[PDB]
């Protein structure tokens, strides 16, 4: 029940600071002969359970994704129905403020924690007694993988492309049947998409997902998210029959094309060059002399040239994954036509890739902190936001339950996870160059 | 065996029913009320056909298998055929003047099997009070065609050629026959076809192998053995094979290719580089052509028009995806390979049949406005009496079982279907211009 305290996965002394791994490396390991495949099985089975929980269960997938934006309801006893300065419905998520990274740090941890708890439930109910200890130890080693949107994907060893995760592009995934070596079962992949049993605009009150406004070429459109049963990447196009919109597909080739063509939304007039997504990410991590406000948010901003802040890169990756053009564009942009959930703040968190993208945004924040350790909400602009309550997330302090604040998560290790790149801090500048340097 | 192909049987209350444009038909079914009986029949019948086992020669897999891989027997007619490269090949005719007539019979086989499965479905699922109405809809149904050269409608004249609406929907809503008012969402059997295992591991002799293809002068083995599902564009070199198991229905990329029309033929010296619509217009309206020139790439055996088979070859490539290996950066937007671009496995994708239904329609249109042009030029006359194996029919005169021959299907109405555009010869030239000019 409530309040639901967010702590990260509990500490076990024989599992010191387990790491959140690159989801492609993790998937390739899990599906190799030298792995027991238990973590993949647990993630798939737990996330499937979470997705199938009912709407009145605040730890259902729908309700956890609902924290971020639409349908703008309460969560954990904290009221929804909030409004923007524009007068428009808004959710709990922070955007365009210096608490963007820290709000999302807690959010990603909540998701990881709920998954872990569901893994433990799965083990109790499905694993032979003599195997539970082994399966429990795998749950305790597991952490939410990140999608490294700036790292070139692996392409074999006998022959330079950014890609959506392997596992995100698979409609089905094979998992273990506990206690039955050699037998796998192919199941719908809960990372491929999220769908409800009806169009999301018809869910029981107060949960219905509405259409969402967007502006394209100086014109307002309604992105028809109310007419979707499933999340989609690029599958919503104007003047297509609404039965296509019900499930417009996971058009991952178009997402990959966008990641590698990097159509930045910003005006890059006077820039020395147009950086790729990997080079922009490299510059984020290596440009010296920046304060926390400049790194963290679009709020700080006439803007700097030849590098981009964390939130601005994140914004572009969202558009490129989900699809950002509903109406038919000009001839040269037809190759990227189509709209989908990840491009729209009110509904992006319904696409399971949301959490993997935000896991890497958390990683980029941790890396930047590591090489800029004296820069934390302590310039004239960002200092005012430092003690904002990160609603709706509760923690125990006092002997009182209170809202999270940014200082509580400055050290991400207090939430009992780490990243390989930040664990080995001595190698960090070399690793940044190896991964993202041109 | 033998399975005697007739077309859907003649019913005096149903004179020459028409094969409709599948997008018009989909809207007729869904858009002005829930007039969904034919849609339900087609979905339920094709689902039954796709779930039949390999030992049933009227299963989807075995019917698609007639065309190409895995190159086995069908209807008591042996496999073991070789193509011009000395490789294993199927019964399908390509690069000969019987290309249109072989495929005319093949599409009719598919339609007839579906109709027969519709009748079984009605017997088993429709209550007495509904039988007349459902039987009437089945007897009216014919296989819809995909008009790849007509702009998709908006709700209004469109601007874009597109895959059929229904082909791009993973799920489809159908009627519950005994329960008027109730409907159910089911997997759409037109969206894709898949087996229960990777197709490369099916029992002998049905396993689908990889298929060697040339790209930019070099050989590649398209990994169709590693697919469980058919795909449009989802097979890319140096992707993990777990992706290849089901590479998706990447219909946006197919639509992009249809509208960019990257012809594989060298059009050096042409007046212009036509769009798909205009190339189709030219096919139907260029005067003074003979059957050999219209029907096949064999005639020229390589001016400002392209023959039926050459257009069909490009559309197959554009729907299925024709680049497995990664191209240069300027062409990345169309990277990816899939079943419809590959003769050995194209028939597994359910759009194959809708495409070939339109190829049949284009042949019927051309025949209508080129009366007398039929296997009678110096080149195509030798092929006129080829047996169209493996297709059997009952010859009523000798009361014998024989293979189909091209002259048996010169009049497509003898197979008891027609096309709206070919009903009135006074109207056809105007309609060609209205649709494609
Ligand atoms: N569409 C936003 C980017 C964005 C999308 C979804 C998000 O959750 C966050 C940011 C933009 O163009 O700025
Ligand atoms: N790939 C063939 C075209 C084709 C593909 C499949 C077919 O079934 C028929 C033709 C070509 O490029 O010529």
């Amino acid at each position: 029940g409530s309040p639901y305290l967010i702590t990260g996965i509990p500490k076990d002394p024989k599992h010191p600071l387990p790491i959140r791994k690159d989801i492609d490396d993790w998937y390739l390991e899990q599906t190799s002969a030298g792995s027991n495949r238990i973590q993949l099985t647990l993630f798939v089975e737990a996330l499937t359970v979470i997705q199938n929980r009912p709407l009145n269960d605040q730890l259902s997938y729908f309700r956890l994704a609902g924290i971020h934006g639409a349908p703008w309801t309460e969560w954990d006893g904290v009221p929804g129905g909030q409004k923007d300065s524009k007068g428009n419905p808004t959710g709990f998520a922070v955007h365009n403020n210096y608490t963007f990274p820290t709000w999302h740090r807690v959010y990603v941890t909540l998701y990881e924690q709920v998954i872990y708890e569901a893994m433990l439930d799965f083990i109790k109910q499905n694993v032979p007694q003599n195997g539970k200890a082994d399966w429990e130890n795998e749950a305790k080693q597991w952490r939410l993988p990140y999608w490294d949107f700036a790292r070139f994907a692996r392409h074999g060893h006998d022959n330079d492309e950014l890609r959506l995760p392997i596992l995100v592009t698979m409609p089905m995934v094979k998992v273990l049947v506990p206690g039955q070596p050699g037998k796998q079962l192919s199941k719908p992949n809960p990372l491929y998409r999220f769908q409800m049993q009806t169009l999301m605009g018809t869910l029981e009150r107060p949960y219905a997902i509405t259409s969402q406004k967007t502006e394209e070429h100086g014109w307002s459109f309604d992105l028809p998210f109310d007419k979707c049963q499933s999340t989609t990447k690029y599958g919503l196009l104007e003047n297509y029959n609404a039965d296509v919109w019900a499930d417009g597909g996971q058009n991952w080739l178009r997402a990959n094309l966008a990641l590698n063509e990097h159509p930045w939304y910003q005006n890059l007039d006077g820039w020395d060059s147009v950086p790729t997504l990997q080079d922009m990410t490299f510059r984020l991590l290596t440009t010296g002399g920046l304060n926390w406000g400049e790194f963290s948010s679009t709020r700080y901003d006439q803007a700097p040239k030849n590098w981009m802040n964390l939130e601005a890169i994140h914004n572009n990756v969202h558009n490129w994954v989900g699809g950002f053009m509903f109406s038919r564009p000009g001839r040269h942009d037809l190759k990227l036509w189509g709209a989908g959930h990840m491009s729209s703040v009110p509904v992006a968190a319904y696409d399971p890739i949301f959490w993997l993208h935000h896991c890497n945004i958390d990683r980029l924040t941790a890396i930047w902190q590591t090489v800029n350790s004296g820069s934390w909400f302590n310039d004239d602009k960002s200092k005012v936001s430092k003690d904002d309550d990160l609603r709706p997330f509760h923690r125990f302090c006092t002997r009182k339950v209170v809202f999270f604040r940014s200082d509580d998560v400055k050290d991400w290790r207090s939430l009992n996870y780490d990243y390989a790149i930040t664990k080995d801090a001595s190698r960090i500048r070399k690793e940044i160059s190896d991964l993202y340097g041109q």
